[PDB]
């Protein structure tokens, strides 16, 4: 997809924020945005198209299909990034307003609130998407779903696509995404101490 | 698609808007625009690809297909996009005009009336919107379809491609939707008071 | 397709304009070309890849998707915009080329008579391409085409994909352009009054 | 494909030129290359995929396909603007190289041999291509093929993709040609008178 | 891939280096990231949809291509590309923090012990991606692959897309790598004396 | 591919060179990149895709893809560009390298010798892909390709996707790589006199 709008904003972003939240905007680019544009959407390609069952029933790779995946990991992600990347959004169109309300007539009194509400949400959306993949995948994907929605007769053995590096891919982002909580973290610490 | 053009055009539109519609275009680039080039595109891709019917009747999965998904949701939202976006271009413009007029010879007179109007379009076609999608299509799309659109012969069973996850992605903008209705119903209120 | 260089022609084209001219183009820019690469381009993708004939003839499905879609409807609204927007080029090149002759040594003279003949050629190449289309596939796609162009032996059922989609847009592009029309009136008595 | 640098080029080309010339660029940017990109290159994507031939043997489908068109219309389109374009560059290289030589240190002496030389290979290349074209496949592409090439058994019929689609975008191309014909004979009467 | 963003923070770099910094980006920017986008991924394109194995077994194939390739080449250049161009990305965050922090009040002190554990962690992360596709890949791509995963019946054969060209790419990559490695060491050498 | 850096960095070489070097980089980015592009590429596209042999074997057709065209003509014409186009960046860099230089404190002294090392090598890297090109491929495709290669049993016939374009295209180039070397010839010598 074509985050440049998104880009834009963030970059804006870069300048009114800490260095650690400097830190935290490159890893959002780099190892998130740019690893699933250049590496991920095409290891998902193929997720339906080579998704396979063993059976003759018309119907039975859909349903199966649509009960292993009933989101795809990569749509999972680009979710992910838009909300974590919301709440600095919020607050840059805070600081802008308050720019504007300067020429109309850096970061204390209502800005330290908003940016600490800001890395609150941020950190509390980050945990939320991590334990919602959990619950939903867990952390590693079988080569071997077994299903029995109708209209597949009995159970049914389906193959998934490429399950070996979607893993290395799946594991690869839930490390990035528990070092932006640390580096969440350390912003609160640091404005602390 | 390149929304470039309109980005341009609304990108302009957000220095001669009220905070609260600077909130409502970056919704509009990120949670909608955004959302359908990176994630929802993909999804609705093999739509009729992988639309399947148990029969042997040449013609009836394309029939089939047609009756079960009249307009796709994604061409939908982006006319839904445009339109809503359209009242905003039409102040833009009178504001330009002014703009030059002035030259020749903030929000007050005409552009208050126009400004009001111009909101007041935005929620009318948003509201309009989000009742067709409802009467069109309710806001779940089930695996089954069951057709009897001739040439099929009797009732076909036909299935649809990723039922659950193009229903994730109906809720998500419905909810977008509804928050871009209660942004307009405070830019009234604020404006009133 | 990539509209950037005719994008970059009208745009300077806007500000030697009127005020409804302007409104014209973008018009052309946003519910034109932004609906036809959005949209449109997706809906009319697998027109021959999912046009279905029933016989085992070779050859038939080919003669008779070539027969009932002679011009896809995309390609042709792609040369309607082109041959709308050529007078506009020409009224703004005559425009550059007054410029350049003051240099040497707004609407006026010369300038008037050619503005008059840009809206009178874009008003005839508007209506002409409306008139063609009617002759060639009226205003609705049916789902069947009896086909009975050799090889195809007898009359032959072949079935139309997405109909009921490309009415839909068949239909929103008429009204796009009707809307045009009435802007070009709009100009031609908004310069006479 | 990416006509940008030969785009950047051609612009250039545009300041150091007759007002025919620049009527002349516009014409090659808009009716020849967008039309290409925007149109024509859909129209021919599926040609040997959609070729068909009435046959059960192994390999008759690609040497009749490679018999029947051994260079796309498309392919040869595109070599036709870069050998019609090559004089312009050579002009405005001899053009920037003087005005480089007066910096060390309008159209009259030696520029005026090589602009109309660079009218001149124009005009030869652009009859050129057109002559070829008509020689090779004159102007209309019919709907059936008759091949007898090996391993095709005896002679086989194979049928063409869009057959009437390709011959009206052939006739536009021509016509296009044409009046670029014109418009360089309109610049070297101009230059002569 | 879109790799813009990247590029313009090693853009940035480039001003902060060693000349021989300079030539390594120039070496990352062509020879690994262009070629890897212009060449590379339309080799690995089919790397699945042509590869073939001889059974009747469904979900072989599947369960076969994922044991001989449990990452792709191309994923794994990018993964390569992205951790060897941090460093840079961290020691050029340094350098403008400490641009900043001069604003608020070229390489020694601090900046030096940096730029050393830059180059440093460069070679170690160069050196490691080497090593680990010696071990999962060798440095040969071999035409057939023996598989006896389940559900694959006793041993089949499989057979790979394009191993030749495969080779010849992972070998040029190679190179590429040593080269990179060797330009570190003379950074290392060229700041030791 | 996106050659968008090369392009910059050749662009600046252009001011840093002799007007025949200008030329060679006008038919560089013309005749060979912009080609590859919008003509080469699609030619190649369905190059294993519609190869086809004449056997029942399972993997045959694989292998003998593979063995008749072990690295396709577009991806050496890609390598081919990126090497003859590494000298110019070499001397480029050493030109700023010198002009930093300066500004810490045209072609002449040790510049003069980079040149002519810059147009040797860029020779050399010519004649050398041009040569091995002779001895992988010859200068003409056969459509026909007899192929022994284990799995296939015996001799088996396969056939060729367009051969006869390919076989255009490979002169092309061949042609335009020859202009390469006449314009280096003619750069020595006119630096030599
Ligand atoms: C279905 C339980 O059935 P199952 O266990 O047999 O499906 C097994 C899992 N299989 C469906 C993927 C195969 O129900 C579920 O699992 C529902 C799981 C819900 C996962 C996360 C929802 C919240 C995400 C919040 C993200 C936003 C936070 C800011
Ligand atoms: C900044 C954050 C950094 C995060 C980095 C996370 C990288 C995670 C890499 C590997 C995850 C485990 C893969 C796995 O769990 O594989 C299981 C499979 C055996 O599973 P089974 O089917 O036999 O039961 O392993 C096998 O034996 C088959 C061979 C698999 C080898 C895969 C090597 C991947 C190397 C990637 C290197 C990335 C460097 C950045
Ligand atoms: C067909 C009623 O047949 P059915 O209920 O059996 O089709 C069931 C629904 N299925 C056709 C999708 C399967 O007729 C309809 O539903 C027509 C529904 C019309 C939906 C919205 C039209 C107005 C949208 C306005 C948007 C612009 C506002 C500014
Ligand atoms: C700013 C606006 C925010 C709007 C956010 C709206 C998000 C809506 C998410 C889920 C909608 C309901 C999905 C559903 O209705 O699923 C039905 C299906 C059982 O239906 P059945 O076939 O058994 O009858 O559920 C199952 O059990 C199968 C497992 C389905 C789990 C799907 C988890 C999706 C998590 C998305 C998180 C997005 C975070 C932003
Ligand atoms: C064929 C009459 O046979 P049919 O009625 O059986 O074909 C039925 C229509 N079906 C061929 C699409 C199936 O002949 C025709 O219809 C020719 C119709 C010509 C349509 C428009 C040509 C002029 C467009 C001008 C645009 C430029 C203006 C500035
Ligand atoms: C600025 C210019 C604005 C122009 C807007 C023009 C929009 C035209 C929209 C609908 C055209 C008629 C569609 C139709 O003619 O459908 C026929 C079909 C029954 O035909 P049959 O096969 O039963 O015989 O209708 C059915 O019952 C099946 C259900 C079809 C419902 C389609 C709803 C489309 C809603 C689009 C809303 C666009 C908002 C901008
Ligand atoms: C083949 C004559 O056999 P045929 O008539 O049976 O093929 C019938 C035509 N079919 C091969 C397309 C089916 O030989 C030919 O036609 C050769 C025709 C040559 C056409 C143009 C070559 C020069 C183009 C110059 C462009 C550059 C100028 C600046
Ligand atoms: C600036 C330069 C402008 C150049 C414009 C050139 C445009 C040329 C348009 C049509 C060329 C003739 C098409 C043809 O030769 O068609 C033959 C076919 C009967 O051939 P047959 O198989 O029966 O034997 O005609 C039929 O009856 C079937 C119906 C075909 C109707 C096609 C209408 C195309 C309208 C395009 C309008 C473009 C406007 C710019
Ligand atoms: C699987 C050993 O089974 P196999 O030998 O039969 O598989 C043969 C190889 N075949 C799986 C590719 C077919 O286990 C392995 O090979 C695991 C190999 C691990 C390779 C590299 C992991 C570390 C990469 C670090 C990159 C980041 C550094 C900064
Ligand atoms: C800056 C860094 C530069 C690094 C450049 C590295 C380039 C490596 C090129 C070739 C690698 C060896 C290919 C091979 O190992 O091929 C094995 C195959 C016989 O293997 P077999 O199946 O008979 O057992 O060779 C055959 O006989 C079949 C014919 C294969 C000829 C392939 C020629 C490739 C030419 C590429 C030139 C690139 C120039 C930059
Ligand atoms: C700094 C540059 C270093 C360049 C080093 C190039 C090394 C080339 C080694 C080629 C070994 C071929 C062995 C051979 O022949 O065993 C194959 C059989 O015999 C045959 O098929 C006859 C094959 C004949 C190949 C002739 C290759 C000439 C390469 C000249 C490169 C000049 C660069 C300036
Ligand atoms: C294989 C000889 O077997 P064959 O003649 O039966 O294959 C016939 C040719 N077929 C493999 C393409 C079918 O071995 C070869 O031909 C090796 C040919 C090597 C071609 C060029 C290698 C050097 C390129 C240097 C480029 C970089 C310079 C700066
Ligand atoms: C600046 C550098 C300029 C370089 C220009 C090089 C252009 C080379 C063009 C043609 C190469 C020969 C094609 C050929 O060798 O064709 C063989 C084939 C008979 O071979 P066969 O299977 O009968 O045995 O010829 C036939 O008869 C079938 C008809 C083939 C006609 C192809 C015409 C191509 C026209 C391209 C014009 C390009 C203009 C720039």
């Amino acid at each position: 997809g074509d985050w440049s709008f998104l880009g834009r904003l963030l970059e804006n972003a870069q300048e009114h924020s800490t260095v650690i939240g400097k830190v935290w905007l490159t890893v959002l680019f780099i190892f998130r945005i740019l690893v699933l544009g250049a590496a991920a959407e095409e290891v998902w390609g193929d997720e339906q198209s080579d998704f396979t069952c063993n059976t003759q029933q018309p119907g039975c790779e859909n349903v199966c299909y649509d009960r292993a995946f009933p989101i795809s990991h990569v749509r999972f992600w680009v979710l992910q990034i838009i909300f974590v990347s919301t709440p600095t959004l919020i607050y840059l169109g805070h600081v802008l307003h308050l720019v504007r309300m300067e020429e109309k007539r850096r970061i204390a009194g209502a800005l330290l609130r908003t940016y600490v509400f800001n890395i609150i949400f941020k950190t509390l959306f980050e945990v939320g998407f991590i334990a919602g993949q959990y619950f939903l995948y867990g952390f590693q994907l079988k080569p071997l779903y077994r299903c029995d929605r109708w209209p597949c007769p009995n159970t049914v053995d389906c193959f998934i696509s490429r399950p070996t590096e979607k893993t290395i891919f799946i594991l690869f982002m839930l490390a990035v995404a528990c070092v932006s909580l640390l580096l969440n973290v350390l912003e609160i610490y640091h404005l602390g101490w």
